[PDB]
């Protein structure tokens, strides 16, 4: 409302971590950004096993 947090996104497809900082992403997974990187990607926590990994925020889309 006034404060307003960040938002959640639903992933287009599944993603496999290449870096130990990245998140294991599954098709249609929801992500919430832990921190925004000004280079274009965010950190995020997976709805699956509640793990937090970073990956492109333009790789995921608004919740369907």
């Amino acid at each position: 409302q006034t404060s307003q947090d960040l938002f959640s996104y639903q992933a287009l497809y599944s993603y496999i971590p290449q870096n130990d900082d990245e998140l294991e992403l599954r098709d249609g997974d929801i992500v919430d950004v832990m921190e925004k990187c000004d280079d274009g990607w965010f950190v995020g926590t997976s709805r699956r096993t509640k793990q937090f990994g970073t990956f492109p925020g333009n790789y995921v889309k608004p919740l369907y």
